[PDB]
This record gives C-alpha cells, structure tokens and sequence, in this order.
C-alpha cells in the first residue's frame, strides 16, 4: 500500500478545493443526526424490513450509521424529514454495496413483474420499491426519475461487481463505465434539490448541470478518499483505480495520477460554472462538497484517523499539510455516535 | 465553414481501416429477406388503432423513421433471428420517434414511478405504448441483458426531456457534453440487445456480454456523432449535439471539437479489435458485423447525405479520395437498396384498411 503516494494527492485535493464546513452548528449537527437515525432505525426494525433484508446485524447497525452520517453532513440545506428518508434509502443501497448474491433467478420477471404491479422477486426491490415514495415526495418529476435511473443502475452495477472483474486489459472505457454505474451520481445530485426549496422548471437547466458535474465530483472524491480503506480488502478488490491498472495495464501510480487529475479538474470546474449562478444553487452545492469531505475525514471508515496520527510522528510536509486538515474538518464533525446513534436498530427490533 | 472534407474523409477512411471494413457473406437477397420480415411486422404493429391513436407522429416521418430504422437494425444486428429484427425495429423505431414530442413530459412524469409500481398505465402516451410492447423485445433476452435495454430506454427517455431544453451547458461545464451524449445514446440498449439467449448465454459470456457493453456505448455514438456530422453541418435546426456541447461547453473551436470526436472514435475502434480478436469467435463475430453494418447503414441511409460528399469527389487521385470511394461503392454495392424492394406497404395503408 503506497502510503507515501496517498499523502501526496489527498493533500494537492484538499489543498485545491481548500476543505472548510464553516456553516452548521455541532448542536445542529447532532439535532438532524439524531432525527435521521431514529426514523431510519425504527424503519429497518419493522418485522417486514427485517426479514426480507437480509443483513448481519452489526453491519447493519454500521452501515446506517455510516449513511446518516453521509447525508446529514452533505445534505445540509435539506429538511430533516428529507435527510432521514435520504438516509433509508442510501442505506438499503449501502447494504447492497457490499453483498454476494446472484440476482440472475429474481431478475428472470422483473420487468413483467413491475409492468403488471407484482412484489419484486428480488427481496431488496421489494423493500426499495415499497419505500421509495417517501424518498420521491421530496421532489419534482425531473428529479424523481433521476433517482429512479440512478437506483436501477445501482442495482446492475452490484450484479456486475459480483463477478469481481477489473475489465479486459485493453478495455480503456471498461473502469469509469463501472464506476458510473455503482455510483448512485444521478441519484446524488437530483436529491439535492427538494421541490420544498428549489423550483424543478425554473432550475432544470442549473440542475441538470449540477446532476452532470456532481456524479464525477462525488465518485471520485469517494475514490480519492477511499484510496485507503479500499485495498487489502475483499469486497473492493475491484475499484476504480485499480481497474485503470488492469484496463489501461498502467502503474497503481500512473492510474493514481490520473484520478487525482480528474478530481483537481471536476473541483476546478464546480467552482467555474457556479461561483455566478443562483446563490441557493451554489450553497447547495458548496454546502455539499465541504460536508462530503468532512464526512470522509470523520468517518472511522475511511481511516483518515491514522493518515493523521500515524505521520504526525514524521515531518514530511505532505504529512503536516493533511494533518492541518484533519482536525479542521475532526473538532466540527467528529461526534460521538452515543449522542445521536441510539438505541441500536436491533433493540428496536426485538422489541 | 466550409465542410473539412480532406480531415473527414482521412478519419472516415482511418475509421474503417481499423474496424476492418470489409466484404461478408451477408447477401443482398439476405438483407432484402429481413428488411421485409421486420418492415412488415412493424407496419403492421404501427397501423394498428391503438398505436395510431396514442402515437402522435406525422404519417410520413412516422414511415420514414420506421424505414430507417428497419435499415439500421436490419444492417447491423446481422447475426440475429427475424424476429428479433423485427421486435428491436418497433422498439428503436418508438425511440426515434420521441423526437418528434415538443411536448413537456412534466405533467405526464409526475406520478410516473407511483404508477409504475402500482401497475397503472403511464399517463405519457409513449410510456403507456412502449411498456406494452417492451415484453416482445425482451423475450429474446436473459435477465441481465433485459436490464440493460430497461435502463437505457429509462435514460433515453431523460435524454429527450433535457434535449427539449436545447441547451448545449454552460461554458465551463466539461462534464455536459457526454453526459448527455450517453443519456440520449441508448448505448446499454444497442449493446445489451446484440446478445439474443437463443444465441448467447448470458451467464458464460457475461463478461464478454458486460465489456462489450462498456466499449461499444461509446464507439456507437462518436461514429453516429462523426457520420452525423456532416448532414448536421450547416443545419441551422440542429444546434444541441456532441459536437456543437463540446464547442460550447469546453469553450473550443468546432474544429477542435471535431479533433477530440475523431481522436475518441478512432481510439475507441483499435480497442474494440484490441480487446474482442482473441475472445469468443461468435462474439467477436457480432460485434464486428454490428460496426460493419452500422457504418453500411450510415453510408447507405440518405437520412446522412453521405452520397453528396462523393459525388463531390469520386475522381480524384487523393488516396483518402479513392480509399472511401472503394469502401462506399462496397456499402452500395450491398446495402443500397430500393425501398419498393421490402417497405411496402406504406403504414398509413394498413392503418386505413
Ligand atoms: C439517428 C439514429 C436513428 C440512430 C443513430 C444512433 N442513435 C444516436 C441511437 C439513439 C436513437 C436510436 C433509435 C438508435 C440508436
Ligand atoms: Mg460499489
Ligand atoms: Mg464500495
Ligand atoms: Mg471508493
């Protein structure tokens, strides 16, 4: 694990987009944290839920708090009934995100299936179809479908990792392919914009923009970040960056290189196209990429911790200039999770 | 102004060098066999009441999408049964025609997904048509397959709603352009539906099947884009393509904007071979007819006025000049074909009758 190359480019992104959650209270914080946890896990405690997921408890547990997380810290400019239906449903895909099943035999009617009205053979549609509506009230028909697509592209995208391939060497378009299509980006950046705040007609073309550059700024942030917790590990095995190394047959480093190139850019450019456009549009989107960091930083997850710690007993510069980050993003996000996340789900559950 | 004919000539001639242009064993008594078979089960499926009455389209464009579209699939879905032809000519021939709708989808959109997963007919005329059908295209594939055509179809559905807005992104906005290239493409459509179960399984060359997916999303769409390019050139209509984003969007020239689709497509051609020569001999079979025909399709169809830019230099000692000439007297000599020799008769006949 090139420990040395990670410091380097974290630091130039964080550097370059220059991460700071000014805006949002800790108590506010902890408020909407608290709301979005307790209506996810009273949800995924209800008999039906818990039977037809199929999830280890623990991870579960982990998952959604991982996601209300994600959402309460990138989602700030959304109401809290939003950040907590955002927040089932960015979990039922984390749930996915890491599971091993063929859904080949429930996929064989799927679409006669949803045509006629029928429950989804697949348990997971069941569940994500059945709730979807309270995620699709928060928004406009545009936005609406965006979520649709994005969820259903998810879902191949989980089909295809289970075969665990980093694509043929040779097939250059094989990576970001994948990459888009277990991204949820779509799914992302429409959900950004509640009917409540924003006016679907008179914003389309702000956020369809914002839908475009968003997938690639999300993701690829994602990979950046992640360029840690992603590795010695089983279910990842196949990213983004180490499918540019079986794809493009390029060095870890050169395929580093070029992820850190594309996210400098897609942040470079975020900041060109919505620095004059509509000030709520771009404190949505502002508001989103600095939570979107914090999050990573703070989230154990992504063991950003270490990356910290673990090089503040070595002046590398490119080791002190990530540390003067950490804490930045640490004393405004990292929260306690006995202040927010309780009772656990399975507590819920059983009783 | 004035067309980049030597530059477009090059690439055209540099395009099929490297897909291998060439000769096959696909007869013209073999294509007149399908264009028939699939032509007349659409214009059957289009003349009837219901469709005639939901699908607002003038007659004639309605015949002459239909047309072209029989060609297209007929010329590049080589490998597969008449029948499935015939299916994916009324599916595509449904997507070509939602262009033609100036009309918003937000009214009918708003309660779209509620009614889906109630079983409810879509209020959008073209949804209600599109999933009735749906079934008879998906039959001849598996589950994964399947999914890919729901997707894209899904997509391209989006495609159309924002190309309604005719805007090309705002300058600055690099991620735009193929971001809506690959919205209104059905690249997973075209590539998925090339993989018939009666012929693959899905499951033993699935990923074969999901690479090829990935590839050919885009070298299906930048040699649409290059081939489109010049009927689209001095059309004063036509003004959102991938082309005239890039101009907009990545602020450049339409010169260097036709620099960055060739560089693409060519690039993307040497992989498609880089890649399938040494997999699977029937998908490397499919795929290579696929691009073969795709591109006779091009040269062939008058949709692209491919034919002017010939007679405009079918005499010249120019080895491009002469290299395209023997290429496109190839395409014709196999795939010009007259529409009195299979599209008959006319939808609108059967619609009447
Ligand atoms: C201009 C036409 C009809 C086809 C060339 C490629 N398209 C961009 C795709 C989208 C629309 C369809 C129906 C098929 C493929
Ligand atoms: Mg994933
Ligand atoms: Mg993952
Ligand atoms: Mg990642």
């Amino acid at each position: 694990f090139p420990t040395e190359y990670f410091l380097n480019t974290t630091v130039r992104l964080l550097e370059y987009i220059r991460y700071r959650d000014s805006n949002y209270t800790r108590e506010e914080r902890i408020e909407n944290l608290h709301y979005a946890y307790n209506k996810a896990a009273h949800h995924f405690a209800q008999p039906r839920q818990q039977q037809l997921l199929k999830v280890d408890p623990k991870r579960l547990q982990a998952s959604l708090q991982t996601i209300v997380g994600m959402v309460v810290y990138s989602w700030a400019k959304v109401s809290k009934e939003c950040m907590a239906d955002l927040s089932i449903h960015y979990t039922y895909t984390l749930v996915l995100d890491d599971s091993k099943d063929d859904p080949y035999p429930t996929m064989v009617n799927y679409f006669d299936d949803l045509q006629a009205g029928r429950e989804q053979a697949h348990p997971w549609w069941a569940l994500v179809n059945e709730h979807f509506p309270n995620v699709l009230r928060h928004f406009g028909p545009f936005c609406s479908l965006n979520l649709i697509r994005s969820t259903l592209d998810f879902f191949e995208g989980c089909w295809i990792e289970q075969y665990n391939f980093g694509g043929f060497p040779g097939s250059h378009d094989y990576p970001q392919f994948l990459r888009r299509m277990n991204g949820l980006g779509h799914c992302v950046g429409a959900s950004l914009w509640p009917k409540e705040q924003f006016n679907e007609r008179s914003l389309f073309l702000e956020i369809t923009s914002a839908i475009a550059q968003m997938e690639n700024w999300m993701v690829w942030v994602n990979d950046l970040m992640s360029f840690y917790k992603e590795f010695d590990d089983e279910r990842d095995q196949i990213s983004l960056v180490k499918n540019y190394v079986v794809s493009d047959e390029i060095s870890l480093h050169e395929a580093l290189e070029k992820l850190t190139q594309d996210t400098l850019h897609s942040s470079k450019q975020m900041v060109a196209v919505f620095s004059d456009k509509d000030p709520q549009v771009m404190d949505t989107i502002e508001c989103f990429m600095h939570g979107y960091v914090t999050w990573h930083l703070c989230d154990r997850r992504f063991r950003l911790s270490e990356i910290y710690e673990k090089v503040k007993e070595e002046k590398t510069e490119d080791a002190q200039k990530f540390c003067k980050f950490y804490e930045q993003a640490a004393n405004v996000g990292a929260v306690s999770p006995s202040e927010w996340a309780y009772p656990p789900v399975a507590q819920l559950a059983n009783v």
